[PDB]
């Protein structure tokens, strides 16, 4: 009925809490389950969804042999009810194409598909279910966006999109859009050198993102935007805590204007939140591939070049495969804070385990609590010799 | 709540962008896909959605031998979610027969299903999913209809049917109906020579339709009706493009009143939207069968007997199998002007891939922009060879 | 919100049109469509289903091995979508039992469920999904209902029950109902000697069911009740146009009071519409099994024990396989007069076709029109062969 | 719209019918169905529904294997429609998890999910499909709720946990919510000396809760809770008509204030309706295993240490496997009493019937007649040989 407005702060993040686990990979052993990449979760005023990047097959499917590309005319955004899995027959497509974000305003939901040749993609933007604009490729190579949700205030929902090179300088605008119509965008500016897949969560009329600086970063570049003046700042995170992947070592200083070098042309989408003292960062375990996944209590990340971890929660054990993790919030919950939440993509199949031909993961989920809970591990769960 | 009016006029059309496209036969190679052919789209005020005519069985399924077969008692029109496969348990059943057209009048859907012997056929028509009218075979030669969504203004819904030969002078009909009732019929008038598979769409108060002239015609004959009055009259596109399949080639000047020669007693169900310098037609790209779909912006192509392409776009490359197109719009979008969108049957088997026993499609579809958007190809995307 | 009234007359019958179609059986060759028999149709205000008895397995299951018996726990009234088929994913159970009857009385649906033992059986009647009032047998001997729909007049739903014999005298009663309580009960009165599996519809105040003498006649009994005043009576149809399967040839001059004789002890569902003028029987073309299925009009059919068939229509060919039919109308519809349509029953599997261990139907279902439609003969389709 | 409150009494239980079954296993020889244990049934104020803790894997799954294990990360509190089975593709996840329980306040739905490994589990409190709280573990070993429906009285919805040792004292807490929200909580109160999944029901503003002493009782502990003073007491089921599994044979006394001597360290969930004369007990036949289930009227149960049955029901036959059973009512019924009901879980697979690697069950479940009704037995059905 009206735009929703980010009037609440964060809660006090103490721990995280099981929020959703689709199981989608064990399930898909023996039933009609899509394949998929690229996940994330979105809520609407009266549900909360999973999303992601469908490759139009299923797992058992012949049509799965293939699907480590990441880019075919056989994709689309697709959602599904909280903790399901992603099946023929429970999945609505909201778009087609290969890369996407999505987010509801408090009257209805934007999604936004970009589909095309590397050199000739473009953006379709759908505002209740209807596509209202199209947006051509600005630079010719591989226009792209979040693969998370975006965030909206008053109606204005700030969109990320890169076009350019994935190890090199690039293109990076920012979108505003209200009902889906354009009312403005920008150039990228600040401090940030490159951004890929932003991740963004909303609190006090002020949108946080933090991104991929797939070129040279082993930090993560920060947006900060103002959704009322539609104006926007960038940096990385300060922290010695480094939270892409691949990355080198952690060191006892990292870098807030620059890149903090040792890794080039190759990262992983991942998120934080960062709040003063309530800042809590996610990575990999693994410095090296995407295995294992924390959470790390870092306060003040964002702004101190020498923080460090005050205490710490596994998700998923070293042992186990993670993938692309993001933000989103419930902003409908009743209560005098936003609950932080977030997802880890479990991919499964190729590069990693290449005796099956097919590249797929599962969701698992989170949200804080203010108590100190107990800690679990939270795998895919799947045992790949059972499709062998 | 009240009947929509055909208020505004067609957008500009500067290229076409991605809408929806359900990648059938990929996923029905391991899931309950209901074999199809003969699909369109349809809008209600709140919901697109995919419509064909089922064939009764599952594509794995064994009853998917011999599905070549066009009239069968186990045919019915379902439809679907936009972009979902026709999947046994998400489809629904709007009425039983072998050939069909359905349009939503801003209060309720009619629906129109043929069924019966080639020599004693039936036309039931449902409105509000019930049952309403009737109308038997007047020629006893296969009386059959649009197989794309009709257009409905202040509640009178026009819609074409045949009944008569394929090869020859057959006996084409126009019924105005309301409320499932029939307010009124015309025998065809203008200088149309044979009339199959209208493809219908509205504006500004007036309906116009682009056929198939099965019998001479490698040009499309073109109805326009007036709803407000209930008459019509018809013609060929002028244009030199010519636009059925199979055809001659393009000659440098078209036939405006009569079928141009070269191909007899074959065609296949296409499309155009007429209207000045916005006139864009869509054809096959091969001459000879259906392989390859474009789109040609033809200026004035209803009335100008040597109109070329002033620009065009590539849908479904020439090495990739198409088939029926036809146009819907969402007449319930909001703004200023009516979308024109299409659809592309992409149909795989028999009779052009016999080393299976089937004959099934997917569906692309596309609606305009009003940038000039880069262009990607659309193909069904399945490998033959897995299912053999 | 209000109870519906019977105020309407049947509609001037002169063809059927069809109404829904499944093919179960086809489409269950390779899909989870579960084993059922005992089918039926019936209304709510806004949506017509499909019901059957579920044998609670798929057909392509293993447990499908034994489903020739009729009773057993795993037994389900079941309801789905209008000619979709009846699949694990789309079936909603409305009570638990091997014998039932259904309908809505404007307001919500009373649904009947007999299960237990053939000497301890209960009928459990829920109304509004919700179990309201339970009857124990009363005479220890296959409690057991209509298979097919009831009809409710301002609340008051009767339903027949016979409690006894198959192959002598038994105890049939009436049933009263209003939201799911007894009002009253009655015994059988009138020259009905055996009353099973009553096939009712209701017009102008007053409910006609035809039923089957399962112990000696080949005429059908007829019951008509007044539900203002709760009473009933019953006779035979006087017609020589005998109904029941199997039976023997038809003779010039029925029985109005009596069973015809010539077959004992067996007999099938079936149904007719008695109007003067204006009434149609329902027979199998075979006299000696399921096989085949018409409609002949047979003016006064009910009162004129000399009457013959003035027109007919096949519904299912002679080298076809049927089953029970019953009688149902959408009385919901707009317009003056009730439509009368009814289902078939086509049954495929045991005992006639052995070389499968399992018993199923699909459905087929007409309505009237008072056009003179061209026919067309509609089989269950599947091929048994693939099953083996 | 408003709480319910408990105002009814229960109605006289003469007998149980039948109402719901869903053949789960049956089914799932061939169909997409979950593996389950642990089910149970709840009602919303439009709705009754089934629950299961989910193995996030299909019975014919690969995955399946191993499924004798209770707490994995792969588990999921799932609904789905009254009789049909949990499969993929309609089972609704309430959340995640390992050990649950879920309510209808009458204005919206409060679910509890227990997760973790067995020193540092959580319960996750859902209220309107929202996580509102959290609860960690106070014993570190096994913290465990109901798994069965809880109880609500004017918002009120107390809820029993337990931490601790499953043979020896554990630490037993009764918690109040209201909107997902802990208003208080209590330790253990009264004689019962060990505590484990509570089945309970609601009647004149006053919750029972039949529950399983796993340590040293054969008699089963009650707890009997004021939802309005939020106070609670517990004692045993003073009847020598002993309940849990496996237990000693009955004897002529039973005990009061002590756990009836005999069988320790193990047990299974039950449930009872303690309402003066109008009292029936649940068990198992067996006193050995979980095999057969039947109802005994035992007047006066909770408070007369010698009373025997003076009537009976036979649910499933001692050659049939049984398993858990709760205690639900539908609280939003019409009329004047609240009708008593009950599910059994019917384990199949091991560790009895080892020749399959699966664990699962299906469900049956009745409500109390008025009537004296024939009883029927109402096993699982399916046959173990088919999954080799
Ligand atoms: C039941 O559930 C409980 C709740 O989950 C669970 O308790 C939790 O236990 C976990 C696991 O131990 C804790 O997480 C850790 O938190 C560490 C920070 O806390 C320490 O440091 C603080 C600041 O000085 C102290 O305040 C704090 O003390 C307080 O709390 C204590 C409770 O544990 C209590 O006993 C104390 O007395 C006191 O009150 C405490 O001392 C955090 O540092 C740690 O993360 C590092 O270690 C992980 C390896 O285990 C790494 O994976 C992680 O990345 C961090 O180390 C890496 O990065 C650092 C920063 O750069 C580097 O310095 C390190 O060298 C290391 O870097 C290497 O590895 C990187 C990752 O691979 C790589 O990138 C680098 O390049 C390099 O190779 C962890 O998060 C959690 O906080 C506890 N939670 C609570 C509320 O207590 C409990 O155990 C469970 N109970 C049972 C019975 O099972
Ligand atoms: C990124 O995306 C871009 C957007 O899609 C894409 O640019 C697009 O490129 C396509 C593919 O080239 C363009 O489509 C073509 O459009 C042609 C018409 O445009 C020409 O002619 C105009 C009129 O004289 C000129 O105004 C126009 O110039 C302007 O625009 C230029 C941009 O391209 C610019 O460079 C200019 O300087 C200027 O400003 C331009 O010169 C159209 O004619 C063509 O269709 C024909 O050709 C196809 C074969 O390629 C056939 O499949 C098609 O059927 C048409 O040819 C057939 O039919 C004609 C009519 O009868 C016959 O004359 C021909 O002989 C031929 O007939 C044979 O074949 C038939 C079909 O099989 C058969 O039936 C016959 O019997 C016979 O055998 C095509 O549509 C598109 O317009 C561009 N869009 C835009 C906005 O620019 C861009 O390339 C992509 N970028 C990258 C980097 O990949
Ligand atoms: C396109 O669609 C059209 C619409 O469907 C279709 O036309 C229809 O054609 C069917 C099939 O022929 C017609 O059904 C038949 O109707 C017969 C009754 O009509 C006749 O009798 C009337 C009364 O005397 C005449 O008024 C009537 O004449 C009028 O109409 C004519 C149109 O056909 C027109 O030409 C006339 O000039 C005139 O205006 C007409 O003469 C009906 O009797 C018949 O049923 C019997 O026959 C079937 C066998 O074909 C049996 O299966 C059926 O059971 C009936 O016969 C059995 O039972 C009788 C009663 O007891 C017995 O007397 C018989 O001996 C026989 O009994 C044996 O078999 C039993 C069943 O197995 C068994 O139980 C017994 O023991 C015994 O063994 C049939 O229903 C239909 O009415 C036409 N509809 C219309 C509107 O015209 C048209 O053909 C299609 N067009 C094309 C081009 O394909
Ligand atoms: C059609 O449907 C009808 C409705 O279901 C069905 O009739 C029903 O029949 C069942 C099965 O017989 C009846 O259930 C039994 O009820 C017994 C109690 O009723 C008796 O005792 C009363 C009190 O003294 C008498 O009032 C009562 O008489 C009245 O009713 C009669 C109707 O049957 C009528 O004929 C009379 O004249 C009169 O008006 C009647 O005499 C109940 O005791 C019995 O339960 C015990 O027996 C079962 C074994 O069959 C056990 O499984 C069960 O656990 C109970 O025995 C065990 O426990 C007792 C308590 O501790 C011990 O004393 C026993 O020794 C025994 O203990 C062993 O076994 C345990 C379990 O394994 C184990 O734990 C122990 O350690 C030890 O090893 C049963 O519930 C039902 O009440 C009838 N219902 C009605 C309304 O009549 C009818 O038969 C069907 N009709 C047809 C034609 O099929
Ligand atoms: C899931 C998994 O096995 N992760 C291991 C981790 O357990 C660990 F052993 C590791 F060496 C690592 O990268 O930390 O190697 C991973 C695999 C490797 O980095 C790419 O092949
Ligand atoms: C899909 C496809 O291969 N189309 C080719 C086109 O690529 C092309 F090669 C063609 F020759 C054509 O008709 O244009 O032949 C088609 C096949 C043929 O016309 C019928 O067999
Ligand atoms: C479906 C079918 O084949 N019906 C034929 C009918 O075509 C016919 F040949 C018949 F002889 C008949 O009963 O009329 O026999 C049926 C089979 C038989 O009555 C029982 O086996
Ligand atoms: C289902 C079943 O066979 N139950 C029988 C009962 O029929 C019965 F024979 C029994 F001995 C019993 O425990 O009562 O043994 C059960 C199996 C045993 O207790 C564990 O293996
Ligand atoms: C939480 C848990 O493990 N519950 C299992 C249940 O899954 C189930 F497996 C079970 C059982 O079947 O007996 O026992 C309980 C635990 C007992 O109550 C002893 O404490
Ligand atoms: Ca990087
Ligand atoms: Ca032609
Ligand atoms: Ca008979
Ligand atoms: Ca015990």
């Amino acid at each position: 009925r009206d735009f929703n407005n980010l009037t609440k702060g964060l809660c006090t993040i103490n721990s995280w809490h099981i929020y959703g686990k689709d199981n989608a990979v064990r399930i898909g052993e023996d039933s009609d389950v899509l394949v998929t990449r690229e996940p994330y979760v979105s809520c609407d005023p009266d549900e909360c969804r999973f999303y992601a990047l469908s490759q139009g097959t299923t797992i058992r499917g012949k049509h799965s042999n293939g699907t480590i590309h990441d880019r075919s005319q056989y994709r689309a955004l697709i959602s599904w009810p909280l903790s399901s899995p992603p099946t023929v027959y429970n999945s609505r497509v909201e778009c087609i194409g290969w890369s996407s974000t999505s987010c509801h305003d408090g009257k209805t939901r934007m999604s936004i598909c970009i589909s095309g040749p590397n050199n000739n993609a473009s953006a379709v933007i759908w505002y209740n279910r209807r596509p209202v604009t199209e947006i051509n490729t600005w630079a010719r190579n591989i226009l792209r966006t979040q693969e998370s949700e975006c965030v909206c205030h008053n109606g204005v929902c700030p969109v990320v999109f890169t076009d350019g090179s994935a190890t090199g300088p690039a293109e990076t605008r920012i979108y505003y859009f209200k009902e889906g119509k354009i009312l403005k965008w920008e150039p990228l500016a600040g401090t940030a050198k490159h951004i890929e897949e932003c991740s963004c969560y909303g609190e006090r009329a002020e949108i946080t993102c933090t991104c991929r600086d797939n070129w040279q970063g082993s930090n993560r570049p920060v947006i900060r935007i103002d959704p009322v003046a539609m104006t926007h700042t960038s940096q990385y995170i300060c922290s010695p805590v480094l939270t892409d992947n691949p990355r080198p070592n952690d060191p006892t200083v990292g870098k807030c204007n620059d890149p903090y070098p040792g890794n080039n042309n190759n990262g992983v989408k991942g998120f934080s939140y960062l709040d003063g003292v309530n800042t809590w960062l996610g990575r990999t375990i693994s410095i090296a591939s995407r295995s294992g996944y924390e959470m790390l209590k870092v306060p003040n990340a964002l702004t101190d070049d020498k923080s460090k971890p005050t205490q710490g929660q596994t998700i998923v054990l070293n042992t186990d495969w993670s993938g692309y993790s993001g933000s989103f919030m419930d902003y409908w919950a009743e209560g005098e804070c936003y609950r932080a939440c977030f997802y880890v993509e479990l991919i499964r199949g190729r590069p990693k385990e290449d005796k099956v031909w097919w590249t797929s993961n599962s969701i698992v989920s989170m949200c804080s609590s203010t108590e100190f809970l107990g800690q679990w591990d939270w795998p895919d769960g799947a045992k790949i010799e059972y499709f062998l």
